[PDB]
DNA sequence: AGATAATGCCAACAGT
DNA sequence: ACTGTTGGCATTATCT
């Protein structure tokens, strides 16, 4: 079953671990807010690349594959698929 | 060299 | 079940 419970929120998980997990994310300390939407991040990194996903269309994309990708990671990742 | 910005990895999560 | 997304976070790249 799932006994372990989030204390902040109604959630559940297997084990304490991942209880742990979860759990911190209520707690953690988050200085930077994004300009566009009031969420809140931990590093200023993970704020900019956050409001990059506030443009509609996703940037990269596969010059074959014709895909579109968030972050330039998976578009390398995806270029994989092409080892002939 | 030291401070800051971007990026890759990873786990949690969700659309199909 | 498959595979995309997200944010956190350590690490790398860029700026001063
Ligand atoms: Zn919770
Ligand atoms: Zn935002
Ligand atoms: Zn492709």
């Amino acid at each position: 079953s799932r006994p372990f419970k989030c204390s902040v929120c109604e959630k559940t998980y297997k084990d304490p671990a991942t209880l742990r997990q979860h759990e911190k994310t209520h707690w953690l300390t988050r200085p930077f807010p994004c300009n566009i939407c009031g969420k809140m991040f931990t590093q200023r990194g993970t704020m900019t690349r956050h409001m990059r996903s506030h443009l509609g269309l996703k940037p990269f994309a596969c010059d074959e594959c014709g895909m579109r990708f968030t972050r330039q990671y998976r578009l390398t990742e995806h270029m994989r698929v092409h080892s002939g």
